[PDB]
């Protein structure tokens, strides 16, 4: 089932390579895109495409971290003398074993004195003794991963073809890999050492993600990264993720719990007499009520095709590009003869929508039919086809036998809300061939919990 | 009063585009300047200026807060026993509706129990009690945005002129707008369709604004981006701004002022008597004495020309480099004959200083007089003419006609203290015009209110 | 002793300049990489070698801090009205002045009151009062530093060699500084002022030192930039550096220490009649036991060279580039001939190990011997030689004599776990000549201080 790629068009410039104290050489240099192809024959069909984009993050920081299941059972003391509801029994400390109850909880005391006489004694000042209680919600596991600047890569595919009998045969076939933040990479390409391919990124990629905190599910086990408010190993917020970080043992705490827990936990009394409280957590990513799990950063940008962690060892993040700057070849050889073909672009129709997305994405969400190759589009003023063009782009669909894709096409704040025309042709095709359509816009856009003790008072007078 | 740009000198690449199985072109390929021109006849004057380079933010996150005026009241109680000043009434609760007072304040209880006696009995204990106010100041209003990674653009101004009778015509004037972040990007220019611009970037723009917290001022309606320590929606950090936010209504408040106001609000009983007091906010960004606003970006900046929120939408931020990389251009064609021109570069003379600015940038405030084209300097190591050069530089004057224009140089930390020579020469310019001046160096370098509470005790003894 | 560098192998492209209404130049295009050298004869030998690439960061803001050692000093009174330990006497405030005592210390005063009656009696409420000291730790002392978005350099050398009977002669030698963030930069590089170097880079450099927080150690006197989480000016968290700060006098004080002390110090009695209780600090970076000291950002990043405040004058950081991608140079003259030569590269044999160190940085630790030139690598598969290519290299010894040198190579993810084969092979040598060797894989991977009193109680019963 052997096929070729479709074999961009681009243009080529002879080179020639400096000489020494000996015996004239000559280098062909081209820049390839991302997710295209370049073809050529030696005077056996030879073909390059740069088929990957990554970034190769290390990983400086780790801890694995939850969600917890906050629950708190509170008790009045009227009088301010009382043994029962103390500073020593209640702050900075955690409740001491039930033995019986549950070993994934984790639970945390705060001492609250200097109350109101409600349902007491006008005379004699309160005190509430609470016991807050974490256990983790839905066993829920993540590992927290701190991303530093990367180290960049391209992957190439090698492979050279030959036309026996009505039919393609890919004979060699190799995936090349250069690193993209240095000088030239060079290396031979084919099994015959004839000709070598040379390496060389303009500066940094168009798109890198920023150094930071970031994290994935684990599944008892990474999976695809996400961002959202998250605590560096030394830091300890509570509006931001993993302040519920998990132990060796597989024992889920609040980092800092004893210490802590008072700035975080407040409650007044109700009623003494009834045994009624108002409690609150100066927290957030806890259940119930205050957590929602933002989606994989595949979903929300489209400049990235997958950031997962990349094995079991955990020590480098990789980031695939979806979009990319392209790169610049010199393919050089003794002396000899080189040739570069391209096969044609097509296009029979297309469709789409634009949109500006919930995180605040202005894109086309073009499709194509019957297509290969390049193909330009120009997005029009009004929905009249022949009104001024406002934006003018290039898609490249890689399949050479013309089929359906779908893709993401970034727009500039100039194409705004209303309908407009836009109009496609393939390359060389004469604006006769020029298919035009009205193509519609959207737009997407982006606490007290008072109980009374349950328990009953042990201390009524 | 139609006039062509500076044409600029540009050395020119003659590539050749590969061949399929058919019908032999060619590419002419240059490096185009951000802010410079280039120019050619096709064998009407063809002629593209790469005018705007544009980095298109989407807003991910976007909150409206103000200033406020702090104003706080107390009153203490002798007798720890009392129903006047308690936990009920004071911890925890905004001071309950006056009925008369301003829609626009907003206030919030504080409970300071366990005093010192002054002017007061020996054993009993007092206890103080605050309403902490808050009021917009001067009616300020700002809308916070979260910039994240953006999409950048080029915009070319294509112009056809022609020479009738003395004087020249604008033919045929468009704007080309092409995206940088992925492969080519290709499009006609000319209305006949015979010419094509293609545009490719090396990587990433020298120059991008850090993903984070942005914000303006709003005139009851967007204005120029400023930047200093906010908060994220979900984080409520004191010491960095929006901590009092707008709502729907037009109504501001303290974010989770309830809750907070007890570990922002300190104070302490100066005399209980005489009905004294020390009071602070642990908090920044309130009126007043604790307020200075940044300026612009544009401003402090130079490499940013204009950094503005897009539109009333609110959903892109539109950030235009004034310092940018040059970009890749061909220019292809069936088969004909393509000439690039340039006009001459000129200088009568100059002036300017050697500054380091308050936010420490180091440049050259240079000032050209009668001039055109591409002008080189030479920074010297003392104060004479023909003393070792330490940076070189390029600056490039747009105007076809010889003008006065301004303009800022970047230069390296060896150009150090003490004033020193500078030498212009423009291009192709024999070294006796070479204009020479010894330049000056300038250097721009980087709690408790105590009140008697006002309004007298109602609870004596 | 005069001697030229290695005259690297590189393609030149022969670019046409464009022409004015007058009298049909040429411009010679070539890609020169970082620590890499180009030689060219004009029709005395001219050299030009890339030394240094230096990002140039604004220093935005500046204090100066250090590290405190903290000792708390407490006492209980039994009896809740006692005029010994009161609000007024310990919460916010500095001990008075001892007169006698230290003046590098600096004290803080706390407030426990609401205790538990431990050796006391049932009914009487106790209260604790602390006396928090901070000095200077082994007289540490940091700068902090805000470095913001740099400007690019780059520094070429410029020499002319000629060959006088059987040596080398270094006739002119120059150092040459263009700006990379704006458009082409151009000088005349030989003293005659025949030939201009045109310097243009194609984007933002592959690596540069994120917008944050930096410091190093003053010796009473800068040093090289370290990065541990650091607050900036107008910031006081305590789990951060920063928050001990030396004023102009040269006494360092806690940031805002008054007000913060009650939030960050916190101390419950174990029993009032012994005098014994339980104390801790909410904070980080303080002696004892809660401090380390990362290591020069030049140590764990191999991307740094160094990264150091540039002078005294303490406004400017220069970050010297280990790794960086190529730049375009043009060299151009009247009308006359250049033609540009190469040595040959070569490689007596190799040694290293791969390593993923503490900061997850996958790397491969060459050592080269008697080399020169551009030098070829290939990663394998298994420990056999001749297995699968998993990753292909080129390293540039700039030596023109074979030498003995050590270098870092970035690897990717796909070169895991297990020893395998690598194999070197200098530039156009065959495959005989080829140097293989079986590689080793190594692997680095990533509190309550109870007192009693001592100074004894004053106030008894
Ligand atoms: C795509 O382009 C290639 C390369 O120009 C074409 O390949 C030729 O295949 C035919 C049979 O169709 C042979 O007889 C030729 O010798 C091939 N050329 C070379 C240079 O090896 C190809 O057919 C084109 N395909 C499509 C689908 O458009
Ligand atoms: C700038 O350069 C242009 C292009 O080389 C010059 O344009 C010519 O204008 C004259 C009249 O002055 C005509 O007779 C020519 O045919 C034009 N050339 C082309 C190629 O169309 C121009 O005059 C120069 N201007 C300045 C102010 O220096
Ligand atoms: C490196 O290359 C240079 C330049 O090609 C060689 O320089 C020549 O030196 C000899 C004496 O050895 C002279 O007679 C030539 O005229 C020089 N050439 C030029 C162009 O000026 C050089 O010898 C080579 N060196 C090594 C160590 O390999
Ligand atoms: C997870 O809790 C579940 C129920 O939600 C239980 O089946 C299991 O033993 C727990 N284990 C881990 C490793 O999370
Ligand atoms: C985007 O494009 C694909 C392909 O046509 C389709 O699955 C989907 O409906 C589109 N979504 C929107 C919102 O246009
Ligand atoms: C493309 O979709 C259309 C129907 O919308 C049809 O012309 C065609 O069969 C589809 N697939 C391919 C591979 O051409
Ligand atoms: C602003 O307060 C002013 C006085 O400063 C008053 O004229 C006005 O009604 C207020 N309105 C808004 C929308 O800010
Ligand atoms: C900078 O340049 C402009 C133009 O000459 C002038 O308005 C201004 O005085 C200059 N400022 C300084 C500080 O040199
Ligand atoms: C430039 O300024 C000078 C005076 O400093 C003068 O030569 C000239 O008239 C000015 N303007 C133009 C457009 O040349
Ligand atoms: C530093 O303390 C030392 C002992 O560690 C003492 O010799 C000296 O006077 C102090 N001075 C400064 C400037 O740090
Ligand atoms: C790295 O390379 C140098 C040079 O051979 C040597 O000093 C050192 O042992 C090496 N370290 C490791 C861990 O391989
Ligand atoms: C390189 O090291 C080796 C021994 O390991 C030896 O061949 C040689 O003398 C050394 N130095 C140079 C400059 O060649």
């Amino acid at each position: 089932r052997a096929e070729p790629p479709h074999c961009s068009k681009t243009p080529i410039v002879r080179a020639q390579t400096s000489q020494n104290a000996m015996s004239r050489g000559m280098q062909m240099q081209f820049s390839i895109g991302l997710h295209t192809a370049v073809c050529f024959r030696l005077y056996l069909l030879h073909t390059i495409r740069l088929e990957k984009l990554e970034h190769h993050h290390p990983i400086t920081q780790r801890y694995t971290f939850g969600i917890p299941e906050v629950h708190a059972s509170c008790i009045c003391e009227c009088d301010a003398t009382s043994s029962t509801c103390t500073a020593e029994s209640h702050q900075f400390t955690a409740c001491p074993e039930s033995d019986k109850s549950d070993e994934t909880s984790s639970c945390y005391r705060t001492f609250f004195p200097n109350q109101t006489p409600i349902g007491c004694s006008e005379d004699d000042i309160p005190k509430l003794c609470c016991d807050v209680r974490f256990k983790p919600y839905k066993n829920m596991t993540f590992l927290a991963v701190k991303l530093e600047q990367p180290t960049t890569y391209a992957t190439f595919v090698y492979a050279a073809y030959d036309f026996v009998n009505g039919y393609w045969v890919e004979k060699d076939k190799t995936k090349i890999r250069s690193q993209l933040d240095g000088g030239t990479q060079d290396r031979h390409l084919d099994q015959k050492r004839r000709i070598s391919l040379a390496v060389t990124a303009g500066g940094r990629a168009s798109h890198q993600l920023e150094t930071g905190m970031y994290f994935s599910r684990t599944s008892n086990e990474t999976e695809e990264l996400r961002m959202q408010p998250l605590n560096e190993i030394t830091d300890n917020n509570f509006d931001r993720l993993g302040w519920y970080r998990m132990d060796d043992s597989g024992h889920f705490h609040v980092n800092n719990g004893v210490v802590k827990m008072d700035d975080i936990h407040k409650a007044k009394v109700k009623n003494c007499k009834e045994q009624t409280y108002k409690s609150i957590l100066s927290a957030n990513h806890y259940m119930p009520g205050h957590f929602n799990l933002t989606r994989p950063l595949e979903v929300i940008k489209p400049w990235i095709q997958s950031a997962r962690i990349f094995d079991s060892s955990l020590r480098q993040a990789v980031v695939t590009h979806a979009e990319g700057t392209n790169l610049q070849i010199s393919i050089h050889l003794e002396s000899q003869n080189l040739v570069f073909f391209h096969n044609a672009s097509r296009i029979r129709d297309f469709s789409g929508s634009i949109i500006v997305d919930s995180k605040s994405n202005r894109l086309f969400n073009l499709t194509v039919y019957e297509a290969s190759g390049k193909i330009d589009g120009s997005v029009k003023m009004s929905t009249g086809f022949g009104s001024d063009t406002i934006h003018t782009f290039t898609a490249y669909v890689s399949d050479l036998h013309a089929s359906n894709r779908s893709m993401i096409i970034p727009l500039p704040a100039i194409v705004g809300q209303g309908a407009r025309a836009i109009c496609l042709r393939a390359d060389s095709m004469a604006d006769i061939d020029k298919i035009c359509h009205v193509i519609e816009y959207f737009e997407s856009p982006l606490i007290k919990g008072i109980s009374s003790i349950g328990d009953g008072v042990m201390i009524a007078t």
